[PDB]
């Protein structure tokens, strides 16, 4: 149908905008702490602690399959990255601190993203 195509074009354009958001958030992680999944070879107990691991490469795979239907879904995954880290790592660690700084800096980007998603529809 033509309606199905129009819906698909909307999803494609959301995917465009989420890719730009993802790039901007990942620049706020210059140490690349959140770039890849926590290695289960190197942290063998991780899944005992963290039930839904997340990282920027995993988000990018979902994004490129157009697997985010709305900004809420994308933010859910970003918040997992931060929240998983702040639970597994203690306050005094470079990991925890990196997450706090990513959260704080990403907030600004996500605030305007929400306006753009609503604005463009």
């Amino acid at each position: 149908s033509m309606e199905q195509v129009a819906m698909e074009l909307r999803l494609t354009e959301l995917t465009r905008l989420l890719r730009s958001v993802l790039d901007q958030l990942q620049d706020k992680d210059p140490a690349r702490i959140f770039a890849q999944p926590v290695s289960l070879k190197e942290v063998p107990d991780y899944l005992d602690h963290i039930k839904h691991p997340m990282d920027f490469a995993t988000m990018r795979k979902r994004l490129e399959a157009q697997g985010y239907k709305n900004l809420h879904e994308f933010e859910e995954d970003f918040d997992l990255i931060i929240d998983n880290c702040m639970k597994y790592n203690a306050r005094d660690t470079v990991f925890y601190r990196a997450a706090v700084r990513l959260r704080d800096q990403g907030g600004v980007v996500l605030r305007q993203a929400r306006r753009e998603v609503d604005s463009i529809g």
